[PDB]
């Protein structure tokens, strides 16, 4: 669980499997009861299991067929290496196909099963009907990193977090010698509603400046001399200076907002508010993880509902 | 067929749908040859379709016994958010289950074909084996903005490039008459290998630093005076200068790179060399897009071999 | 039992045979309750053994089929080497084949029961399915010495320990009688969390430098002149000294938690905990076999938590 | 391939999958052949696939019997996860058991045969004769990177080389510019029988020394100022300096021919040089792929047999 915000979901787990097993329980319980010879079960299931295999096999050479107009350049030209990657594990498409084949032309007519079946797969491709629900996709987007979250996040570390957390300790330490009372932590909010304002003091008065961190610099990307800086806020509590941090937005989070508002990015709210999520977590989770993060960086997440963002800021200070 | 580069792949076409079209005109014809009566055949195949959406509810039933889990968080406890998201459309859905459920137990047990449906799903589940085909899921994460690259260019265009290529104009003319004569588009490198090596000259020696461009501050995500900069790169050739251009890496392609280094983030090479090849394909179709792109900056794309970068960019240059 | 620390595991024992031997005690009484003829008990076991014997050859007849391509290579071209790598001890294999087959044909068809026997084989290779559990794997690899771990702590005893113990008491008698009394052993710390921080004065204040030992020199490798160094630590307590020892980390600790980070590794953060902890376990085993160590050196093992690393080596230090 | 040596094995491909499937298809043609009917074929093979989980299930609680023992310390003190690593993912593998009694006790006694399958696995586990033949204990080891080799080319690269190689080119040009006409590439000799020579001219006294490079220091492991140094050797031909180069030994392979010499190891001759391809085989795979390897080392291997060092050398210099 994450201690950010309770709103934030957790990584899917197994239950679709408890479930699963729950179900097969009951089922074989039911052919137990209805009591009709278990081997005519057993031969329906396996009869079953080889139409999906032809079903997925059609829907194989479907995707297959166009797949080959991009053999050059998505699958760097090999067709071994493109039918891999739409019908699986040639091999063992291959052994259960034959298998299949095998187990109906044999169990208890083979070519108009298969014409029934190529049909109702066509069939399925051209309506559409066939496809995947929204939790089914966002399952596998999470499993499989496809989620753009991930990349903001990992951008967000690698790129600039990296580079500035290690010196964030020498830099503060420079600046109260030269001169406030300044804390020794990064303290970078994640509005999940996305609602980033550029002028920081526009959220909220009571959130002032105080000074400017040196600039420290750096070669990135060729662009030698590229330069970060940082502001130091002082919290303004009952028109009082009740403490210095160096609080900071954490810049994707724009960028999400953004890419909600125009078009072509064919991106909507609920995604925003997805995505936004995610990248809390995902940024959580690496921070965790990664040694660079030794109590250098603080993160903040609020939902907006009445809201008081610098007492939630002091809170998480005094702690 | 995009432009950038050979290699780069152009978005996928509705070929599919020609493929299986052919096949049910091929399936339709072989039917008839069969020669049986076209009632049998609507029967099987209604029977079949109304297997496959009972099969599905039954996926779905799963689903949503695990994602009952998250719903307080993922859904804001709203069930019927939780049923959509995972039955699909809950009214077409339940109405294509009565249908099939009316016309089977009409059409000539039920219960036991139900239980053998349901055993046939449970064991799919468990064994893990609705698991879609790799080209089949990069066909949907493509087509929902699932992927990596996506935000990352995104994130480029809003965040880079719409706040540098306005100002662009008036820092090279500023330079020009404070002082060889750059030219007025900024040149982006986008090395498919992401090698992105931090200094120009290191990879190749023909190109050398002349200067700085004004710098460029602004207010932006908590952060005022955040000031982005750019390095003038002398273009040798042969031990003389042949041209002075702006130019820059795709630091997105350096947070691809370490990401594939890493190991947390999950992401892979093959992974890597697609999302930056989407990632050029996404930041081409965005800028020919932005008003901003006024001719103001050029996309450069190149892949390793032998190879001579200064002599590539020297050949753009001369357009 | 391991008494470095509590969570150390002590070496897998035959707690498998007893529960084997158990289950075959409590198996024969309840198949002489059953009261069947033994001659069919025997016949039924041997036909059963024939058959796991013809299984395991057509096992290695595939795996065989597979190394021939490196036959060259990892085997030195003599086929009967990749015979005995593949199908185990050839004689004994053939002599159990043999014996299997006569009694097989001799016992109340046979190709046909050959037959499926293959089908069963091949199923369970193609499908991906003869794969060991994670506990069986464990105590074949811990069985073979193969380990990440193994090789490392076999580095550190022969490469680092064992030329540097038995010069370590006379580079602290010369820096003694230079000039506060460093104590006579070496103290190397052994971090289970592995993150093995690269100055001591950044985990924890308390513990502050003083100088260092003579330097060791000695031809390594190619390199003559290699120099192993150290570094006295002062060990500070509530702002005051009470003690100084050379501190250390186990530096293999680095490598460890660095794979664990990298990707192209395939290390995983589960298998870094694992191979950590065996790491402490062989080198305590070899240190304490190893003549050199004649208490020179102090193996300190700790998990994180609130914790302070300057008390616990105190503690030690008592000692 | 590794062009290093032609005497490296190349990783495992799925040449055993192709014999399964040959094998599979040679099955079912002797099936066919037979023609036995094809119900009581599968009936035969799925309750074969029966047996063998239940076999699976009882080796799984003896191995458990063993495991429980060590809960608190290698497992974390869940017996859920004990039970998840001793028998596989227990979901799955539950399920499947479930099936497989009920597809037993229904198809055409199951006690009697339980007894005879447990008294089978018990005599298996007692005698021993359960067991992998030594080509799946490489094959699952060098796929699961349990190889001794891989730890100690993952520290040869992250502890040592990681950290000279980007420093390299500057210190020989330091070097030069202080003072010979060395190249720019730390050569590195893996010596595939693992006779690394302390002295290293000991191996020809054509390789003679020239100087050493400036020490680089760098803190390490809290060791600060530990320093890495090197030797420039120069390639003494027909009594004349052909070239100077920075020639050095692998020091791991020093640990591998030690920790073959001694016993605890129990390690033997032909491990020393399995380990040694695998060791030289992954530090060139690790190089290749990182970018700080970029052409600063060569690896050099050579097989001793009449053997001439310092002309090898030569060549891959002159190159
Ligand atoms: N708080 C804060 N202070 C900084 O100085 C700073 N500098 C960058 N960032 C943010 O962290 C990440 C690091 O940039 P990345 O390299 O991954 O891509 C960056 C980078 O390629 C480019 N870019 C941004 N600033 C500069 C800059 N000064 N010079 C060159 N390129 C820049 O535009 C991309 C997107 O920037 P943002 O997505 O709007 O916020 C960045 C980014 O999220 C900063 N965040
Ligand atoms: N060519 C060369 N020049 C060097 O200065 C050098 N220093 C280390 N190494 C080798 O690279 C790898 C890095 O050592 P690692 O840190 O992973 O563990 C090292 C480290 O824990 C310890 N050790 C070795 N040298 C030192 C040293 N100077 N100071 C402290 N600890 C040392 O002993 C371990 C094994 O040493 P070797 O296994 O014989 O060769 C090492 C190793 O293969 C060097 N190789
Ligand atoms: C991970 O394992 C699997 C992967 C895939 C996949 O790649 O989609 C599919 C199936 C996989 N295992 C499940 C499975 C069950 C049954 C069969 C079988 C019998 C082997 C008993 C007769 O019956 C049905 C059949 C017609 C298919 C032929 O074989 C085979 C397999
Ligand atoms: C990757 O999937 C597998 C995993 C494992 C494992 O984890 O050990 C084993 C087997 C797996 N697939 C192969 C498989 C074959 C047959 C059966 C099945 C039928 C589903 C058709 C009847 O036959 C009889 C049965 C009792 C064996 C179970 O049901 C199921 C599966």
């Amino acid at each position: 669980h994450s201690s950010l915000h309770p709103s934030i979901p957790c990584p899917r787990g197994h239950g679709a499997q408890k479930a699963a097993l729950v179900l097969l329980s009951a089922c074989l319980v039911t052919l137990w009861g209805l009591g009709e010879p278990p081997e005519h079960t057993l031969r329906y299931l396996v009869l079953h299991l080889a139409s999906l295999q032809l079903g997925l096999l059609l829907n194989g050479v479907c995707s297959l067929a166009e797949e080959l107009r991009h053999i050059h350049s998505r699958y760097r030209g090999s067709y071994w290496r493109t039918v891999r990657a739409c019908l699986g594990c040639p091999l063992r498409r291959g052994a259960l196909l034959l298998l299949s084949i095998y187990f109906y032309y044999s169990l208890p007519p083979f070519t108009w099963m298969l014409a029934l079946l190529g049909l109702s797969q066509a069939l399925n491709i051209l309506l559409g009907l066939k496809g995947l629900a929204p939790a089914e996709i966002s399952a596998v987007c999470e499993k499989g990193n496809f989620n753009v979250a991930h990349g903001l996040a990992w951008s967000y570390y690698i790129g600039y977090l990296r580079l500035i957390l290690p010196e964030l300790q020498a830099r503060i330490r420079t600046y109260n010698q030269h001169y406030g009372a300044v804390s020794q932590r990064l303290y970078i909010l994640l509005p999940l509603d996305c609602g980033v304002p550029d002028n920081l003091s526009m959220a909220d008065p009571n959130i002032r400046f105080l000074d400017k961190l040196p600039q420290q610099t750096g070669d990135r990307a060729g662009i030698k001399d590229r330069v970060y800086s940082n502001s130091i806020y002082e919290l303004l509590e009952n028109g009082q200076r009740a403490g210095t941090c160096v609080l900071e937005y954490a810049t994707p989070l724009q960028t999400l907002f953004a890419m909600s508002q125009y078009s072509q990015a064919g991106f909507s709210r609920e995604d925003r508010l997805e995505q936004a999520k995610l990248f809390c977590r995902t940024l959580e989770d690496i921070l965790a993880d990664a040694p660079e993060s030794q109590n250098n960086c603080r993160l903040i997440a609020y939902q907006e509902p009445s809201f008081s963002l610098s007492q939630e800021v002091l809170r998480h200070l005094r702690q």
